[PDB]
């Protein structure tokens, strides 16, 4: 059976998020995604036993953040949590 949310969170924290931050041309402390945002991604933007939808949205997350820093160099770091997640990912899906 499918991952629990704790499981998904650990996979996101150890792998998904480091991998996508890199890919999206972000440096180490330019982007903070707290645990309440990943959960939020899990609960409202995915519907799945594994983590590919989780990964897709984390990716979209990092892509938007890097475009934010590009479109405004007065930004040094982006903070995402459960409350502004939808500003990056749009209208919740589920």
């Amino acid at each position: 059976s499918g991952y629990t949310e704790d499981e998904k969170l650990n996979i996101a924290k150890r792998h998904l998020l480091p991998k996508q931050i890199e890919r999206n041309a972000l440096k180490k402390g330019e982007l903070t995604v707290d645990d309440s945002a990943i959960i939020g991604i899990i609960r409202y933007y995915t519907r799945e036993a594994g983590v590919r939808g989780l990964e897709r949205e984390i990716s979209k997350l990092c892509r938007k953040a890097v475009k934010q820093l590009l479109l405004d160099k007065s930004l040094k770091h982006i903070e995402i949590n459960g409350d502004n997640l939808h500003d990056y990912l749009g209208v919740q899906r589920f």
